[PDB]
């Protein structure tokens, strides 16, 4: 399962912690729960 990390605050998106929803399937209006940036500010781990 592909993890992503927020460029700005280091928050880690692990799909297993979000009912197995892959990062790429998140809505375009999702944002980092810590700092509020869009999905554009994430990088794959
Ligand atoms: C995460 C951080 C800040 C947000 C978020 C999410 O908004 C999610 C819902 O967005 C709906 C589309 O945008 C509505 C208005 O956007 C401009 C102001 O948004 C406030 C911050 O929203
Ligand atoms: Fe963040
Ligand atoms: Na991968
Ligand atoms: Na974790
Ligand atoms: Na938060
Ligand atoms: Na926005
Ligand atoms: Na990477």
């Amino acid at each position: 399962m592909q993890k992503y990390v927020c460029n700005v605050c280091g928050y880690e998106y692990d799909p297993a912690e979000h009912d197995n929803v892959p990062f790429d399937q998140l809505p375009d209006d999702w944002c980092c729960p810590v700092c509020g940036v869009s999905k554009d500010q994430f990088s794959p781990a």
